[PDB]
């Protein structure tokens, strides 16, 4: 006969925007493509992340933790103002690099407030640290294991930890384009920037993460499958 | 209301996959308040080779499997096991009170005396410092191609999948009928189940789940729980 384990059943089983959107994430985004590649012509994401003491870690029940931040947590890029709202993970990655995902993907999601919508900044995270991730760990620690639960961070966490490091030329290269959330009921209208650089981590803190989908008593995964990019193109800012 | 749920292969799964009343994996019950019978069975005796010659094959459908020659024989309740095969399976099949582990081991034998198979299961814990060294050579033997096999240039020694013996010399287990966890899933299948832990290296488990997801993505291997129904487990604690 013909069998598998196959794939987590929900995701194709989402309603709404989620199956008839053609703005929909993640994607792949290809490299190592010949294919020519559009410029983004952003310049460079700055940050000014300061109001991070004082935080809540919520249980969304849907596998991750999500650590929600006070007003005053702003990033810029290009013209754009964006507020951080909460960050969370993904494992293994939502977005794909040439067909290849990663061990997790961190998710800051924003209030964009120049144009009304989200923006979606997404990190990958590689197994391979050698120091635990400050914010992912207090992430880890402080989450409740009761669902839907939500208690204060007593440590402050500050989600600049979880953005790649400046290259040898001061930038951290990334990809833009325009999506949607990548859980229901998948809004679109998302600006997303998944930035090229992972941080390495080490693999203690993936399994614990792993380990927290899986309602702290088994190994589990989060994450939605590829869709098609359709009309859009994908802006590189390498 | 909404989810990501579990793999939806399994639940698709027919034959006796659908129909056995005596299906694996299950839940093995440690800290209950039911009473537990004895299997009196006495100790696990294992003659393994230390540096067989296996060929490592890609079964297609996560797990690579390593098989061995004749000769690694497990002796228990005065019957004679032969290995076949080991493989794993990510996160563990078994559960224990509800909690599964980071993989679990499945020793694969045919039971020389009756004909029949039986698979001996060791819980793999994260936290190891130091590589397991079948792991380690399964995995970087395993052929890519699917369903193709390759002979391991380096012996593989399979006692490094079992549980040391404890401070009184004993490896305890847990016994019950079961089955095959994959299609056929025929039943009539002995389930042994150690319940010491090994502890192998965070790493290890990673790669492990990165071989299932085919070198893309990170991926389970794993059949859902099952109902004990009738059966009883015995233990050998
Ligand atoms: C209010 C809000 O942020 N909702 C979100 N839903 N899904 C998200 S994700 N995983 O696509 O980043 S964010
Ligand atoms: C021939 C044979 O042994 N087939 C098996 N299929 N699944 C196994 S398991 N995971 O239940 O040990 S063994
Ligand atoms: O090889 P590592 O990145 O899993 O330590
Ligand atoms: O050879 P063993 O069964 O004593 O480890
Ligand atoms: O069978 P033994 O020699 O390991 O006790
Ligand atoms: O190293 P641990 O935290 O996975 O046991
Ligand atoms: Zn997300
Ligand atoms: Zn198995």
């Amino acid at each position: 006969a013909a069998w598998n384990y196959g794939e987590v059943a929900g995701p194709p089983t989402w309603k709404g925007v989620c199956a008839t959107g053609k703005r929909q994430s993640p994607i792949n985004i290809p490299l190592n493509t010949s294919a020519p590649k559009v410029d983004a012509e952003m310049g460079e994401f700055d940050f000014a992340y300061g109001s991070f003491e004082k935080c809540d870690v919520l249980n969304t029940g849907h596998g991750t933790m999500q650590v929600n931040f006070p007003a005053g947590n702003l990033a810029f890029i290009g013209n754009m103002e964006l507020e951080l709202l909460q960050f969370h993970f993904h494992a293994p990655s939502e977005h794909a690099m040439d067909g290849r995902r990663y061990a997790m993907e961190a998710h800051l999601v924003h209030k964009n407030k120049s144009t009304g919508n989200l923006a979606v900044l997404g990190i990958m995270l590689e197994p391979g640290g050698l120091i635990k991730n400050p914010a992912l760990s207090t992430a880890l620690e402080v989450a409740p294991e009761v669902p839907l639960a939500k208690k204060p961070s007593p440590k402050g966490i500050n989600p600049v930890m979880l953005l790649p490091k400046k290259s040898k030329a001061g930038t951290r290269p990334f990809v833009h384009y325009p999506g949607s959330l990548t859980t229901p009921p998948c809004s679109e209208g998302v600006d997303w920037f998944v930035f090229m650089q992972p941080i390495k981590v080490p693999d203690s803190q993936i399994l614990d993460f792993m380990r927290f989908v899986g309602d702290n008593k088994t190994y589990a995964t989060n994450t939605r499958p590829l869709q098609l990019l359709n009309s859009r193109l994908v802006e590189y800012e390498l």
